[PDB]
């Protein structure tokens, strides 16, 4: 038979284990030859495992480099400008591999050149409350200083642009050990830990999911035209370069001024942790100096897209996406992904072989340029966007399989609550002490849901990788699935060995998943929800699902407005028409199931199977969130303060963020107001897409 | 048999007649009981003659009318503030209406109040080229002025839009017998020409499809957060008021200053056309002096929608639409439309009645306050808007079945070009000399095409009525189709007692249509346009229609911008991209039809209907067009200068207007080639949605 079985079991734990190892011996740098090598690669195997057609699709983007011959680095500099202290200009390289060419040293995707020197500012993990705190509380003055960073809690383009607009005029960001070294556990090689001379990279972009600074809504195709770096999408304006925690000890070590308002600043170091500005009177006339050089250059990248067309539906797109540049060897992020995409295709293509074809088309694509702000897949969405509108069914996100390996870490719309429970209970745990038990079983049990008893806890979509334009822009169901690690506050601060040249094949194979077990459960997850959203009669959606968490979301954003008691009687605030709005979508929701269930007939299936696409669909609202018009979906929205972070009823909870501080208090609430009438408004429009259609 | 011409011979000319006679013995102005009882009649009718279901949708819309207590008027006022001539305050009601009560004096929806009191300058048809003659050429200076245009060329808010943007002080419009007095015909009652009393209403708000004023992107419904008065959309900041000839030859007759610049500027009036600026020598110290005191109010609508649910495809639309609200009696705009949509209904409730049921669901609506914004369509499609995009196949539009009573009128999209020949040829002509002739015959020969022979003239849409919201913002295939005149250069004109009370049921009876002959030709074209659409297997779109007019609107738009072959050469100002994404199309909608014409799969047919029901779709950018946010159409727009007029490429359009202007030159062409890539791209995304889906 052909069924899900077939193809799960098809899956090897040893081919995957190959592919990951084939994928991690060399850098894989977006924009570089490599990257395309492996690109050629990808696309001549995914021919080779049975897939109809298999396309390389590719643009013009910004990305950014280092100069080569004009190294970035950070210096203490005495009062005759001797620099005393140079941060260092690459990581050691791992055992083995301290031969490689062409690995990139540390720094920040996007800084602008600058040589900035002035006194440093300690700003935690410069979160909008860590700015709060400082400037409100302490009364320090960030203007004109220089900011040190911890990395961990948020996004880091966050911290920069909260950094940029407290008037800092430079940003340096560093690897605490607090948050990136698990006790206990030995630094790399000999364990999973990050060194003292491990740095992060990333990008410091704020795109708010324009894709390309240049071409926002566009694809940046050959005959694009392009904004002016000037009037360009995201870009910091202040310099910023990252550091590991040797160099980070030498620089706080000094510092004077204010001591940490409390504990939840302090870091491992032994140092301080004073805030500063400055530092203390015997180095009092030293100053810090960053040295960038790097440079934005439009640079061409390559997405693979391999296509299994459908038996039945050909125009419904199950789509599998997950990147493949990566930042150094990418042995976990996105290899460790990429692996399991592979062999999800090549299983796929094994069924294909046998006369098997899905129901509705799959499309697997391996995208370029994520690390650069999800460019390889934004530019694709929005070269197709008006095929993915009308005919995409769902997205599943693949990029790293494990970041750890004690449970499983699901993040998808509603709309796939049931889909995952159901399939995670047909599939067997790898966990110690769970042989024999099921992998929701083992899942529910160390991640239990916060409101419900025997459910494990599924996460909101925010942005930070692949899935952001399908969900956010285009209102595509998405979903994504990998294992990941117990340390629950490290939820958006990432692994020890994060972006950094340590992340290797080796540290996967010896430390994360030797026997390739949690990668292979991944893929049957991922795999699973692809050949079921793919192939199932009815769409496996409960709209049921959406019902439930719509009420959740109006009880607390009403909540957060109730904090202001007074203002909501004075301007009239009521959360009256968004409740209502919920409630039918409860009401209409439940006759849509009825009819689901109750009804040979293939036009009013699709008919059905349309309206449970559309459904997703429905919570786009064309004129976008406020000021961010690539941000479209009314429920959820990555959260203004942490990207990677979603946000339910975002345009409400913006328009109540930090509601007291504002000047007009008529004219804030007023936004209020609008803010409940679009949220009640979508609501209502979403439900009555699930009424009888005439 | 239950075929069309089943449905065309049901429709009776007396039924029209009879139906136009009940609609138009009293006034139905947007938002008075009268309105709202004839909404509650419709209803019940509907529901009579047969539909599944009929409700009324009713919003609360800005709308707009004189003070009952203080009416609106124009004095010429002497130098000791004397008014010594007065403008009427109201028009001499028709024979046998003299004692109607309610019937709205002449006034222009929307102006604010004020007295302002200044001299005239006479500004033609204030269209922008006269401006730019008037400013630029004879350096006249429009500021502080009260400016003194004809009705005529153009939509009235456009002259009040660029009278404003020229610094006037306030508008008066007034209708000149050279535009609305045809040489040879008798005044009203005892001809169809305008009395010298007789006066144009309409409103002079420049919306840009924003709708309720109030309310942009959003139903203006029970919990609607509504704009203030100063953030509402498309206001004027100036007085206008609208006059009859007698009032503005005592107006004109005093004007001094500057000649016309020639006869293009002279109406029929025996008075000199001096622009001005004020009065020759003997009456220099007398002003003119405006009194306006209309208030703007918030004001309940209401849209009666009619629903025949689909016997195989309920989830696909056709909707048959026309305003039912009027100026005064409405007896040809929009009476003569709405009497042809009740006899459709009727007639379609025949046939449903013996058993048939269309293949897909057709909707029928009665507008209200088209008059005032298009503001009952508008915020319907608003609230509706997600159903209609996912689900609306085509829009028919119904207002006045006559202007006219030469030939046949028709403006659609190119998709249903083919469907319209086909029909035409199929109907019989109505017109004196082609008895037993086609309707398609007479129409070609008085109406031919520009570029091709034995073709009829079909014009793009552009704005002015109720298909507004659905092509322009949503990008639903429409049409519209009426008698019209033989009158060349009085197109965006009207007729002589278009918006005067004159517009009565005798007119029409009398001197338009005394047998209902064209009514009833009118009425089957639409209704027969409409039951295509709704009944053939393969919907009647010919997507090789649209790679033609792509390549002539390419061409046209090229040779605009060949008119400054320096700045194309200093810029480097390609069109390639653009006729290559035309020529793509034009290839990939001939391997569509060719698929088209060589597939008992429902699957491929509805994914076939799929592609040819999106295919307008796909012209839609969902960034719409530049600061016209509800103007979402990449290849037509209402014109920035007439929004009764369709412009093609209107991006580009423009782009390149007026730019020799332009100061700086750089940023100006910049711009155009913009402007030129998002156009290329949008015509290669359609042509891909026409590929094979997989
Ligand atoms: C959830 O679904 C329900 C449908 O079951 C829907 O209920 C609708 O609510 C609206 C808003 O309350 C009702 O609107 C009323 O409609 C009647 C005509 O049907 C009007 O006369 C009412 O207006 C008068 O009263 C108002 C309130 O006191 C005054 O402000 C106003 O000036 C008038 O005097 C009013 O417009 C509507 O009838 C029901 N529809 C039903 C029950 O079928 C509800 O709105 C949905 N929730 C959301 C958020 O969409
Ligand atoms: C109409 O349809 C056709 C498809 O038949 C489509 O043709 C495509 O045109 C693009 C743009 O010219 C081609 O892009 C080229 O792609 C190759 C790889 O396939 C690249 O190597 C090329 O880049 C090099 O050359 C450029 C031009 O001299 C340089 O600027 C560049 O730096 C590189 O050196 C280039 O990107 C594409 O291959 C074809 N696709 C085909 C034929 O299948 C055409 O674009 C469509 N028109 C529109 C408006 O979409
Ligand atoms: C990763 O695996 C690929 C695919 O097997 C290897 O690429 C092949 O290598 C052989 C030997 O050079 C060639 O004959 C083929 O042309 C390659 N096939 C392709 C590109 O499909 C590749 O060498 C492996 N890379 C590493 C680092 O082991
Ligand atoms: C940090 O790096 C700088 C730059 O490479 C070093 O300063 C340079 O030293 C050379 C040789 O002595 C001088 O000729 C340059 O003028 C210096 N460059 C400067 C000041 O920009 C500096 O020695 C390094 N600091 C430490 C402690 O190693
Ligand atoms: C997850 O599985 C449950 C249990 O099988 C599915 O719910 C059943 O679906 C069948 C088929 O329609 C119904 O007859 C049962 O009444 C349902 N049982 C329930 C609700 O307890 C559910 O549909 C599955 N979810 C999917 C496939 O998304
Ligand atoms: C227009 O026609 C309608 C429908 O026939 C007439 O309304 C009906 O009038 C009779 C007599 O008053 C009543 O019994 C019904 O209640 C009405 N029916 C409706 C509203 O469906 C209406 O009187 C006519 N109007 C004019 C001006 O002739
Ligand atoms: C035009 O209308 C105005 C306003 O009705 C007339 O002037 C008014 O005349 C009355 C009675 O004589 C005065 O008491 C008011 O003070 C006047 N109103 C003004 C000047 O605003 C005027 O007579 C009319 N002009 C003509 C020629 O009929
Ligand atoms: C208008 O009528 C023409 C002539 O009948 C239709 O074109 C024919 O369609 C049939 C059925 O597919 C084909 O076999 C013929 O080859 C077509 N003849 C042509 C192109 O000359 C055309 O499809 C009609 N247009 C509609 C229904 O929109
Ligand atoms: C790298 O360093 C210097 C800076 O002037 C110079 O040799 C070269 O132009 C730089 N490369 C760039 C800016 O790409
Ligand atoms: C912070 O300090 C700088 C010093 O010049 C100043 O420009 C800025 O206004 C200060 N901010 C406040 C208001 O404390
Ligand atoms: C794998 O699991 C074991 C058992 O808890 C743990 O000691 C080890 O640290 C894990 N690997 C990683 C990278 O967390
Ligand atoms: C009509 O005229 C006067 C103007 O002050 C007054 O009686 C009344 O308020 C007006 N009605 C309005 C403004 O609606
Ligand atoms: C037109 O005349 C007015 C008179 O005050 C003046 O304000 C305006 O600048 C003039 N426009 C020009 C530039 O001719
Ligand atoms: C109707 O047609 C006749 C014949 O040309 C014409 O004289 C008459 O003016 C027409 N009616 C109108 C309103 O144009
Ligand atoms: N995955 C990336 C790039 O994501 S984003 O910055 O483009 O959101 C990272 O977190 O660095
Ligand atoms: N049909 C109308 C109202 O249209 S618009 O002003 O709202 O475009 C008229 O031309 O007056
Ligand atoms: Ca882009
Ligand atoms: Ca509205
Ligand atoms: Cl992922
Ligand atoms: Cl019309
Ligand atoms: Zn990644
Ligand atoms: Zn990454
Ligand atoms: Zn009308
Ligand atoms: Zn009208």
């Amino acid at each position: 038979k052909h069924n899900m079985k077939a193809f799960l079991d098809e899956l090897k734990a040893e081919n995957i284990k190959k592919f990951l190892y084939n994928f991690t011996q060399i850098p894989h740098l977006a924009g570089t030859e490599q990257n395309f090598q492996l690109a050629k690669q990808i696309q001549s195997q995914w021919k080779e495992f049975g897939l109809d057609s298999v396309e390389l699709a590719h643009y013009d983007v910004l990305l950014s480099y280092p100069n080569k011959t004009h190294p970035n680095y950070i210096s203490i500099i005495n009062e005759d400008g001797n620099e005393i202290f140079n941060t260092s200009l690459f990581e050691p390289p791992p055992p083995g591999y301290e031969n490689v060419s062409d690995i990139v040293p540390p720094f920040s995707a996007f800084s602008p050149q600058g040589m900035p020197e002035g006194d440093l500012v300690y700003v935690n993990y410069a979160r909008t409350e860590d700015f709060f705190k400082l400037e409100r509380d302490m009364k320090i003055n960030c203007s004109g200083k220089i900011v040190i960073a911890r990395y961990g809690k948020v996004f880091r383009g966050n911290k920069v642009k909260n950094a940029q607009l407290a008037g800092a005029k430079g940003v340096i960001l560093y690897s605490d050990p607090a948050d990136y070294f698990a006790p206990g556990v030995k630094s790399y090689p000999d364990g999973w830990n990050l060194p003292g001379g491990g740095v992060q990279r990333g990008n410091i972009l704020n795109l708010n999911g324009a894709g390309d600074p240049l071409t926002p809504g566009y694809p940046a195709n050959e005959y694009a035209y392009r904004r002016g770096i000037a009037e360009a999408v995201g870009l910091p304006s202040i310099p910023v370069h990252p550091i590991g925690y040797y160099d980070a000890q030498k620089l706080l070590e000094k510092m004077g001024g204010s001591a940490p308002p409390d504990s939840s600043w302090r870091g491992s170091l032994k140092v301080p942790y004073n805030v500063g500005p400055g530092f203390t009177g015997n180095f009092s006339t030293q100053k810090v100096k960053m040295h960038i050089h790097s440079t934005n250059e439009v640079t061409r990248i390559y997405n693979v897209i391999g296509t299994l067309r459908g038996a039945v539906e050909p125009d419904r797109y199950v789509i599998l996406g997950g990147h493949r540049d990566s930042w150094v060897f990418g042995g976990i992020d996105p290899q460790s992904g990429a692996a399991v995409v592979h062999e999800i295709v090549r299983s796929f293509g094994t069924l294909k072989k046998e006369g098997w074809r899905p129901r509705r088309t799959i499309l697997f694509a391996s995208w370029d340029a994520e690390e650069f702000g999800l460019l390889g897949s934004t530019e694709w969405a929005e070269e197709n966007s008006r095929l993915l509108q009308e005919r995409g069914v769902a997205y599943i996100n693949a990029d790293s399989s494990i970041e750890g390996n004690y449970t499983l870490r699901v993040d998808c719309t509603p709309l796939m609550y049931s889909l995952v429970h159901n399939l995670t209970k047909e599939l067997k745990s790898p966990d110690e002490g769970f042989e024999g038990k099921s992998l929701y079983e083992s899942w529910t049990k160390k991640s239990p849901s916060p409101e419900f008893s025997g459910m494990p806890r599924i996460s909101k979509l925010g942005s930070g990788n692949d899935f952001e334009v399908f969900f956010q822009r285009l209102g595509i169901a998405s979903g994504r699935a990998r294992y990941t690690k117990n340390w629950e506050t490290n939820k958006f601060s990432g692994y020890p060995l994060y972006h950094s040249v340590y992340e290797t094949y080796e540290l996967v194979e010896k430390f994360y998943d030797p026997m390739f077990k949690y990668h292979l459960t991944v893929a049957q997850v991922r795999g699973g929800m692809v050949f079921e959203l793919a192939n199932s009669i009815v769409l496996p959606f409960d709209c049921r699902d959406y019902a439930v968490v719509l009420r959740k979301y109006a009880d607390k954003i009403y909540s957060i407005s109730m904090k202001h008691p007074q203002e909501m009687k004075t301007y009239s605030v009521s959360f009256d028409s968004l409740f209502s709005a919920v409630k039918n979508f409860t009401e209409i929701a439940s006759k849509f199931s009825e009819r689901l269930q109750d009804f040979s007939n293939p036009i009013v299936l699709r008919m059905m199977n349309d309206q449970l696409m559309f459904l997703e669909r429905a919570f786009i609202d064309p004129l976008g969130l406020p000021d961010r018009p690539f941000y479209r979906h009314v429920i959820y929205a990555p959260s203004s303060h942490n990207k990677y972070a979603g946000e339910s009823f975002p345009g409400i909870y913006d328009a109540l963020f930090d509601i007291e501080s504002k000047v007009d208090p008529s004219k804030a609430w007023g936004e209020v107001k609008r803010q409940i009438y679009v949220a009640a408004f979508t609501v209502q429009a979403a439900a009555e897409t699930l009424s009888e259609v005439a």
